[PDB]
């Protein structure tokens, strides 16, 4: 839902995940990495699934963040894959691909994959 | 500057991907798959490095479409992460992350990967 | 270590990893899936770094099941890239790849990608 | 019957596999890279879905390798994840995980992810 999605998260890492939903399943925010070549806040842009199904399904979305700000620019960018699953301990599970720019010799090993967990403060 | 990233791209399944690259790094625009539980056009919003390298390396960027639109609603995401190559023949390498919205139980089943590459060749 | 790895491990789905690792790298053993299109045991092989760094760093493996046995075939096979932590709490975490067998129409949406977490039993 | 997996193949980076493929599914053979911190042939072991589909499907498989043999250890494995797709050009179609051993502050960024084509011709 909007609502259940807009806060302030935390991953399992201590990266920080400010998001806003919009009625029309727009995701706006930031997000500051604890590790990485990244320092201070990143936008971040996503689209989240509106009208969900009312089952206990989760709401799929997904956000990209490119790692160039006006401080730093790590030449790469991370899309997150996931669902948000909301009640009293709402969590986003994810799983993320982290693509560097590369040149064509070395863009077999331009992405990496992992997964993040994120924990809604109050 | 000379990022020809904007423009009408079609991949190996013969889906439209349809973008403008911003100068600060947003990428707006619309997502049209020819496989899956789609039909018509979707919104997508992602964000590339509007700064890259001088070396002969690739665009880092990524993308996100929320399978739902006026006409159906399929409970899932599509997040694509990979690199912008110009040139003579532009290419836009990715591999992407399909999650759907599931209960606990199927969770562990919840998200496909999968690559495309787009062109501007129909 | 080969000693470290070989046992019976669980992972948080509640599926049974038996393994034995060989002097030479090899990995065999058996693995029941607690989810799935699977019943009873699978055989299973994979290899791992018989010569780690003798540092804080994890020993890489990786192992593959094919989800055919004399009681079923799902048509498909998974493949867990990792590494392993040992100690008091010994791990094993991995990311994995289950790819179904599908007609060329389908073959984008052949491989889930997931998680698993595996803890050591005395 | 009638899986030609058996042979030497090729993938787009040039790498050789070369594999026997067992009657009760069993994958043996060698791998020699053409990119990453490898020389010369490594061991890999594998399996495939020996009693596949009789409808137009392909037939599931995967395979590791442990990047160590008498001339290097790079302390990573990889593992691919695919089917193989029979007939005038066949083709072994994969995705991959490659997991290097590292320390528990670097464990999110242990896993590099790509796709690998193998046809016969050189
Ligand atoms: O180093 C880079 O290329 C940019 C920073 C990458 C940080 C990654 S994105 C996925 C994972 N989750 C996080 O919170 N941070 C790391
Ligand atoms: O079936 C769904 O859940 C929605 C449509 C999914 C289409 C996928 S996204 C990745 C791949 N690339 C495409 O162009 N289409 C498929
Ligand atoms: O349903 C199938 O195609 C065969 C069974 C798949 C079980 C998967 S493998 C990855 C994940 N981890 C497990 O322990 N089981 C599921
Ligand atoms: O660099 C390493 O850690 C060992 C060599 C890695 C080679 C990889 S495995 C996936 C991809 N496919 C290949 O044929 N080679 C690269």
């Amino acid at each position: 839902a909007e609502a259940g999605i807009t806060g302030t998260w935390y991953n399992q890492l201590g990266s920080t995940f400010i998001v806003t939903a919009g009625a029309d399943g727009a995701l706006t925010g930031t997000y500051e990495s604890a590790v990485g070549n990244a320092e201070s806040r990143y936008v971040l842009t996503g689209r989240y699934d509106s009208a969900p199904a009312t089952d206990g399904s989760g709401t799929a979305l997904g956000w990209t963040v490119a790692w160039k700000n006006n401080y730093r620019n790590a030449h790469s960018a991370t899309t997150w894959s996931g669902q948000y699953v909301g009640g009293a301990e709402a969590r986003i599970n994810t799983q993320w691909l982290l693509t560097s720019g590369t040149t064509e010799a070395n863009a077999w090993k331009s992405t990496l994959v992992g997964h993040d967990t994120f924990t809604k403060v109050k």
